[PDB]
């Protein structure tokens, strides 16, 4: 079996996953058919022409974050004739390594100490397509200004992407190759853009000039503005040859005025980022908006005027000219109320599907305005002040998060409205009156402490996914949420406020009324007592998440009231009982779990005992997760209790003995995780079979193995059953005797 | 050194703390001078007349929770002639042990399976003062009705306390000894109290008859009411001879009427518990209130009428007759508003110091009414609906928590007002207008998201302790809270809402304005970015809790802005930097910590390195807590860097080597905790000294010790330095070789 890497086929490639393994040097045991070697996050200090000798099939090597700087000799990689991608990020490299192979098409030197880009380093790398040199000198790091040798990129006639962001450049480098498609120059101290800087870049599709003359008020990083907080100075004809431009990033360039003619020669500009500028005036007038008919994304976030909290947002009539617009981001403009008249220019846009108004301190909204859009799909109003109606990831965006605004699982149902992190503490009878038909509603974190009673959502009765997490909801009415006839997903996580009070009444009977409820999450509610109806019932429910409650109290051996709590969930296939402080489950309570279960999690409890015999009543159980408990032993007759179990997770328990014949006849078991237990040895008889079984993954890392001659049988078993993958062999370590301690058992 | 117990002198006694040590049997190595032996929470299965042989000095033995049932032979303890207290709780005992010693004065058999109280078991125990037999048959436990042999307690002529609560008794046992002072009969299924039941109990000071004919609606336990939910039936003259009664517990007896004459012969009744009854009518009229002039505590909590949410609380004019009343508990009465007129009967009471109105769903209050009380000290209004002004511990109380209503540290300053767990989401200019002078104010968990600006608390400017935890406060004004000139303790824990948003402004400059601020808690605020002023400053602050923030971000090596964040806290002696995800502290940032520090906690971070040399700039540092980090090694020159360090906590780190001379010259160090590290051995040279040093406590449990001949020097060091206590010797275990694994190193 391969050691120390884990090999995986990925289409026309074989990846040797060898990261985060405490490797002091590159292993001389890499498979000859391995094409991509990931050695990131190890303690490798030196690379020589011997490091990867003979490994001619390598097309990619990742040495990022080594040593967790990296010493690379001249020509160390030269003999690898098929090497195309070399990642050397976060290696404290003082220079571009010398004698790199001419076959390289991608070279990443992000987050190093390289302040000189020389012809000796890269002129010979004529096949380079992508070159990343970002984040070598920035913020208050002690570093030198970047010297770019004149014409250093000129011979790179196939270069398509060049990134020099987060380096002190002062000027755009001259003599850039005309093959460039993407040029990143963010946070480079380039205060002036001349008409010659991008002269020959006729195939450019992306230009990033963000963070040059930055807007520094309240910056979450060391920020140095241009003299007098002045804007980036762009010559009138700087972009005249950028006819193929699709992406233009001018975020944090302290822009107050936008010359509409800068877009005259950009007939296909698609995404324009103007976040962190001073464009409230331009948003209200904006002649440049008339020069962007094929723009799809416009980001004008955080353009607020410090000290100004106006009553309304002032959107120019010229926003109506953005006929291709699909997403408009207007976070941090800052205004008190959003009225129908204020968004009239956006209502004629036929494909505007996302509107992001997060972080504007909005207090009130005429919700009826959202009925007058053609294809509005995401209405993102999270993090405002709406009340009841009367360190830096170099591979991500620096000015905004890139995750979906609304969870794709919620947004997939239809029109999505996100009102999370607001103050809609009480939903009165007219709160949702003039809203369009909403399918996905997020009301998380609104300080809502009301008793929902079946009428609050009557104006939007087709909500399919409702997120009410992180409120103080008082479940005190059996008719709660029943007006949502089509509800499929309901998230009530983190509403423990009233559940934790014994003396108040608690009612969860409403769950039974839903004909189409599939997923219900009651996590972290501290549920320990219910009033009158002790059971959850539903003919439709498929998944119930009950983690972070108190089944230790509900199933106390002196109380029989909750022994059938989940029995009525007749269609349930997934059940999560993690984090319920369970020391034991009464046998009658385990037997009352739905017989339809396919996946049962009881991880992260304090289980001292598990009655394996009871698996005879779960003929469809495929996954049993008992990780993070205090189980002391395993049954020797699992094969007699189940013919369906496929995955059994027992990591982080106190099992010190694997019984003889444990797996001999459990044919269905594919994955067994016994990692982080107290196994000192494994006898041959515990893993051997006399029949063909489906075991293909066995985890044993973190056990305190005794590496005397008594471990030989387990080692011989590993050699004789190569189809059973054992991951993390570097962590399947000897705890004793002293001479073997720390060494991997495979040696 | 004593093994396996830890011995401690406690006045005229020596306690062998031997609990929770995995002991399979009572050790035969108990010290001959030990007078109290605590063997609770072990795996002891058998007790014989050999178990404690020779240990004649034992006056107390605690065997509670063994085995974690206990098999006790007839006469096993008989030879212990000085044995006075024997605790045998939670031992699954089927009977009272036979042949117990006549010297017993206290016997506890709580939480066992004893359903027969016989003369064979206790008639000979004539010196018994306290006998606890509670919790043997209750709720849905499979158990038999308790048979009390006629006259079983009659020979116990010195019995002062008898507890039989949580057993099925049906009737009060006849022939109780007249020496009784406290009789507990709670939850005993005693539906009728006859005039003969307490006839001779003329010295009784406490009578507990709670839970007999219980009020079962919404009970957090299996509850069986009397037929037709009827009340406990008490004969008119049942309490005629209880002239010394001080405590009477009638909670959950389904009382609707209280006969005032039941108190005619109780001239000194002090505490009366009537919680969980149906006494709204009696609270409004209450003739019984005229018969309690020396009552100090009255608890009428949870007497609400199911389905009734009245506008006002109806307190009888007869509450004015409770002239000795000190505390009135009226939780769970349930009413919408508290007006001045409603509490007029309480205002004439001269020593009413506590009023508890928790859990009443109160929406509004005329706060001016609290100005008209003589000595109101605690105004407890937690867990209501106040909006902006327009399993069972057998040793605790079953019907209410016994902890202080308000933290003693807050209440000690003066008049305390607790408004936590309400909905005062915004403090307007008239919110505290008519409140009396408040010294301790709790506004925790009110969903408050306002920008405090220095005027909100102007009507109560002498608040000394202010708790604003668990809100959504927006620290966006430098003048916040500055009107509280005398503020000494400020708790801002759990107000992370706005701190976590980079794009909004954050202002903590207000801290500097307080002349008398001593303690500030900014825990769990996710603080990672501040606006304009990056430093905390204060001439008075003594303690700062900064746990649960992001010093990993504030002290990122590429940012110099926060390197002096705590330097201006010139009087600081205690600093908590735990839970800040720190991997390293920049040397300049550690050197900028206040030189006045005496106690520094940096526990539960991920520190890989600690620069020990920098302790030279902290001449008053006495405690350094680095527990729960990933430190790989220790300095060999700690003695050169400090002459003040007294306690050094390094548990839960990755130290595998103790350097030679580590402690030889650090004379001041008293306590060193190296538990749960990766020490395989300890060389003699690492702990030896050539000078007299103050080391007196060394923790080493949880290390993977190699028990070959190389551990002999450490064992000889332990034998030669007995003044250095090493706790938990049962957990100072051999990890290797196989033959020694699991055994204690002391053998
Ligand atoms: C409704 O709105 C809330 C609040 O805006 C959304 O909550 C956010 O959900 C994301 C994704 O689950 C959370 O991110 C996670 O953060 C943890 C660390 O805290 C990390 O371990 C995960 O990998 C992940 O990145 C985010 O923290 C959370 N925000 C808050 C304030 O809770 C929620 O997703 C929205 N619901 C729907 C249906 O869109
Ligand atoms: C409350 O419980 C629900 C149900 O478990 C949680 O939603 C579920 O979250 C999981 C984990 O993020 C989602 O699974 C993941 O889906 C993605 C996309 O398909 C996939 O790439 C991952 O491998 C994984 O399978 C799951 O789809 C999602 N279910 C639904 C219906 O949304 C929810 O996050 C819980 N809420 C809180 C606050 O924890
Ligand atoms: C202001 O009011 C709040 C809310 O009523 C008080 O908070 C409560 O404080 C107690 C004592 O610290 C907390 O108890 C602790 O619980 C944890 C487990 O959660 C346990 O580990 C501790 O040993 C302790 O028992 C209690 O949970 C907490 N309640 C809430 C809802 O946070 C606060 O003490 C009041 N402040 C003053 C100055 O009195
Ligand atoms: C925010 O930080 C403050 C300051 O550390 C916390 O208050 C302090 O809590 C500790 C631990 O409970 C108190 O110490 C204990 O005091 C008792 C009584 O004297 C003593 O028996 C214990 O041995 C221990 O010393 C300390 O007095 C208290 N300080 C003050 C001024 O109240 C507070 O609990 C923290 N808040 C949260 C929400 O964690
Ligand atoms: C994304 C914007 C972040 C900041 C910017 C402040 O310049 N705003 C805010 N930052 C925080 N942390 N909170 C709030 C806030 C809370 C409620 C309502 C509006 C709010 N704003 C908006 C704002 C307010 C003001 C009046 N505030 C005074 C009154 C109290 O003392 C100060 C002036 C300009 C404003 O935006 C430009 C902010
Ligand atoms: C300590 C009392 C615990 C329970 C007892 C209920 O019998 N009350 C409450 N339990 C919870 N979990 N919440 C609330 C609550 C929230 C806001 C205001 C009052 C509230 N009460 C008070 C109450 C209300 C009603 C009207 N509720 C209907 C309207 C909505 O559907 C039901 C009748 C009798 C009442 O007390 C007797 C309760
Ligand atoms: C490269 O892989 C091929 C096919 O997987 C194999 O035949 C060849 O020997 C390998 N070459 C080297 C140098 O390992
Ligand atoms: C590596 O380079 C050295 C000279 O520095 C040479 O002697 C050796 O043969 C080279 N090894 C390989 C595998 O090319
Ligand atoms: C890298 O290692 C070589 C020896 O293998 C040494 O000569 C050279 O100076 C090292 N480079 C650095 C930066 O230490
Ligand atoms: C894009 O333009 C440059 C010259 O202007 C050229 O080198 C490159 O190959 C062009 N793209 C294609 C696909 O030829
Ligand atoms: C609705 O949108 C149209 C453009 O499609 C606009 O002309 C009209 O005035 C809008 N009406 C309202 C009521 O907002
Ligand atoms: C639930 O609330 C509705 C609407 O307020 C009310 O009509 C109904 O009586 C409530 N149900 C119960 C059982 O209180
Ligand atoms: C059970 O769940 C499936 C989806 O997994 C659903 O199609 C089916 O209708 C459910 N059964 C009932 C009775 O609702
Ligand atoms: C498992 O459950 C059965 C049936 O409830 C019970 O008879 C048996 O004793 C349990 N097994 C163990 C090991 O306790
Ligand atoms: C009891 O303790 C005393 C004084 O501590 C000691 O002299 C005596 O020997 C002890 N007796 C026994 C039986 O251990
Ligand atoms: C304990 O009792 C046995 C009889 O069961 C007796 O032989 C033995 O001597 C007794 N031991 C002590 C120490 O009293
Ligand atoms: C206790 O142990 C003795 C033997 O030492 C045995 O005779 C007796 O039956 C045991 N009691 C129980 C309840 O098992
Ligand atoms: C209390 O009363 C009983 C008899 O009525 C008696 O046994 C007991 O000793 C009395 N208290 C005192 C201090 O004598
Ligand atoms: C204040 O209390 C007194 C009794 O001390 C009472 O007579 C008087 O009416 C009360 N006044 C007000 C305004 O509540
Ligand atoms: C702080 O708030 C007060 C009261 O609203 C206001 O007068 C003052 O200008 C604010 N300070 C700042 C710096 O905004
Ligand atoms: C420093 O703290 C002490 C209390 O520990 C206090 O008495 C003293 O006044 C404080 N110093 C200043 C300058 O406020
Ligand atoms: C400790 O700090 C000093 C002064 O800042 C620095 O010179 C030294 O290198 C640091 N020690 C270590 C081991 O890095
Ligand atoms: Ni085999
Ligand atoms: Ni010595």
């Amino acid at each position: 079996r391969s050691y120390p890497c884990d090999e995986k086929k990925q289409n026309d490639s074989v990846i040797a996953e060898c990261s985060n393994r405490r490797l002091q040097e590159v292993p001389q045991t890499v498979g000859k058919y391995v094409t991509e070697l990931d050695l990131s996050d190890n303690f490798i200090t030196h690379i020589t022409n011997e490091s990867f000798q003979g490994l001619q099939n390598l097309t990619k090597i990742n040495l990022n974050h080594n040593p967790n700087g990296l010493n690379i000799t001249d020509g160390a990689f030269l003999n690898l004739k098929n090497l195309r991608e070399l990642l050397l990020e976060d290696n404290q490299l003082p220079q571009i390594p010398s004698g790199l192979p001419e076959s390289l098409t991608e070279l990443s030197l992000i987050q190093n100490n390289i302040y000189n880009i020389t012809k000796e380093g890269i002129s010979r790398l004529i096949n380079l397509k992508n070159l990343y040199l970002a984040w070598n000198c920035y913020f208050n790091k002690v570093c030198e200004k970047t010297n770019i040798e004149d014409g250093v990129f000129e011979t790179l006639t196939n270069l398509e992407l060049l990134s020099l962001s987060f380096n002190s450049l002062s000027h755009v480098p001259p003599k850039l190759p005309s093959s460039l498609r993407k040029l990143f120059l963010s946070n480079t101290q380039i205060k002036y853009i001349s008409e010659e800087d991008f002269k020959g870049l006729i195939n450019l599709t992306l230009l990033d000039l963000s963070g040059n003359c930055p807007r520094c008020f309240n910056a979450p990083f060391p920020c140095v503005p241009c003299d007098g907080g002045a804007s980036i100075n762009i010559d009138r004809f700087a972009f005249q040859n950028l006819t193929q431009l699709r992406y233009l990033n001018l975020s944090s360039t302290s822009l107050r005025k936008i010359n509409a003619a800068w877009f005259k020669n950009m007939p296909h500009l698609k995404v324009l980022d103007l976040e962190f500028n001073y464009l409230v005036g331009e948003i209200a007038s904006g002649a440049f908006l008339t020069m962007l008919p094929r723009l799809e994304i416009l980001d004008l976030s955080f353009n607020y005027i410090k000290g100004s909290y106006p009553q309304h947002i002032n959107i120019s009539r010229n926003f109506s000219k953005l006929l291709s617009l699909r997403a408009l981001h207007l976070r941090g403009y800052v205004f008190q109320e959003l009225r129908e008249d204020d968004f009239q220019p956006l209502m004629q846009l036929p494909n505007l599907s996302t509107i992001n108004l997060g972080i504007n301190f909005i207090k009130q909204i005429d919700f009826k305005l959202f009925q007058n859009f053609s294809n509005l799909e995401i209405i993102y109003l999270s993090e405002n002040r709406i009340s009841p109606l009367v360190e830096f990831d170099p591979h991500s965006n620096f000015y905004h998060f890139t995750r979906p605004l609304i969870k794709p699982q919620c947004a997939a149902y239809g029109k999505a409205l996100d009102l999370s992190l607001n103050s809609i503490f009480f939903i009165g009878p007219n709160q949702f009156e003039n809203l369009p038909d909403i399918a996905c509603l997020n009301l998380s974190a609104n300080s809502n402490a009301q008793v929902l009673s079946g009428t609050e959502f009557s104006a939007i009765p087709h909500v399919k996914y409702l997120d009410l997490t992180n409120n103080r909801l008082d479940f005190d009415n059996a008719s709660a949420l029943t007006e949502l006839s089509d509800l499929e997903v309901l998230d009530l996580s983190y509403n423990s406020h009233y559940f934790r009070i014994a003396g108040v009444t608690h009612h969860l009977e409403f769950i039974q009324n839903f004909t189409n409820l599939k997923v219900l999450n009651l996590s972290h509610n501290n549920i320990y007592t219910l009033t009158d109806k002790y059971n959850l019932e539903s003919k439709s429910l498929v998944e119930l998440v009950f983690s972070g409650n108190r089944l230790d109290i509900l199933w106390n051996d002196d109380d029989n009231r909750y022994i059938s709590i989940f029995k009525g969930l007749k269609n349930l296939t997934r059940l999560d009982l993690s984090l319920n402080r369970l020391k034991h489950i009464p046998n009658e309570a385990f037997l009352n779990l739905p017989a339809s279960l396919t996946e049962l999690h009881i991880n992260d409890n304090m289980l001292k005992f598990f009655n394996w015999t009871l698996l005879q009543q779960f003929p469809r159980l495929e996954l049993l997760d008992l990780r993070g408990n205090k189980l002391l032993f395993l049954t020797d007759s699992l094969s007699d209790f189940t013919s369906s179990l496929r995955t059994l997770l027992l990591s982080h328990n106190r099992i010190s003995h694997l019984p003889s014949g444990f797996l001999s006849e459990v044919s269905s078991l594919k994955h067994l995780d016994l990692s982080s237990n107290l196994l000192k040895t494994i006898n041959k008889s515990a893993l051997e079979t006399k029949t063909t079984t489906k075991l293909s993954m066995l985890e044993l890392h973190g056990n305190p193995f005794e590496c005397t001659c008594d471990i030989g049988d387990f080692r011989r078993w590993m050699d004789e059953h190569l189809n059973v993958k054992i991951p993390r062999l570097v962590d399947v370590i000897c705890a004793s005797p002293g001479d073997q301690r720390g060494k991997s058992i495979v040696s």
